[PDB]
RNA sequence: UUUUUUUUUUUUUUUUUUUUGCGCCGACC
């Protein structure tokens, strides 16, 4: 941003990095209203349902 | 030549508007 030299020598290298399956696309869940359990009349369990 | 039964009136149409449970395994914080 500033374009100035950093006051410290920054350690930089090549590191093998792995992307894991824990993605936010499969983890975001939002429920307002919907299906309920027949026995307890309470909200169901799971993002799929 | 012979006894021991009783008797009367007041309630209406062809018909109508969302898979629960059981157990197992892996994994995140």
């Amino acid at each position: 941003i500033t374009g100035r030299r950093l006051e410290a020598d920054i350690f930089i290298g090549v590191i093998y990095y792995q992307r894991l399956h824990h993605m936010v696309a499969d983890k975001m869940h939002a429920r307002s209203r919907g299906p309920v359990q027949v026995l307890t009349k309470q909200p169901t369990e799971g993002r799929a349902r």
